[PDB]
């Protein structure tokens, strides 16, 4: 029963479910990003198969859209960054996250909160895709360059809509 936002790719829909119960500034701010039209037009400038895929701050070209205020790290919530979890991207800073998010396609423990510090801090999980796995599968292995990790042709966030 979380919020539900679809992202409509070149490569097809991306639905995700979110946990607005354990990640509510991480929902908002997403939420807020996705109805101010933020994501559309961004693509996912780094896809490391086996690792993550992560998007929604670059249009093509790598032109960075401009963000607001960076959020708070809900990482200590305990949802933990397994394959199709969404999360906030950021800084070494904890407290630096925006708009660019990463889809997981491992289990990715290493991304996982351990404690308030700058090294144990980790990445706020938020969600996680129930419809479309077999989309961000193929995003996941699409050719990069060594231009490291950026697909060679344009993965686009063309629409992103609250559902």
């Amino acid at each position: 029963p979380g919020s539900m936002v679809e992202l409509h790719t070149n490569h097809g829909v991306i639905k995700l479910e979110l946990d607005e119960a354990k990640a509510p500034k991480t929902v908002e701010n997403f939420l807020n990003y996705v109805k101010k039209g933020h994501y559309d037009g961004t693509i996912f400038h780094r896809v490391i198969n086996g690792f993550m895929i992560q998007g929604g701050g670059f249009e093509p070209g790598l032109k960075q859209k401009p963000t607001d205020a960076p959020i708070a790290n809900e990482a200590n919530n305990g949802l933990k960054n397994d394959t199709y979890t969404i999360a906030m991207a950021r800084t070494n800073d904890p407290h630096s996250a925006t708009a660019q998010f990463f889809i997981n396609v491992n289990d990715n423990e290493f991304l996982n909160h351990s404690s308030p510090t700058p090294q144990g801090w980790g990445y706020a999980v938020f969600g996680k895709v129930v419809e479309g796995q077999d989309i961000v599968d193929k995003i996941k292995a699409v050719k990069t360059g060594s231009h490291q990790d950026v697909p060679n042709d344009d993965v686009v966030i063309e629409k992103a809509v609250v559902v």
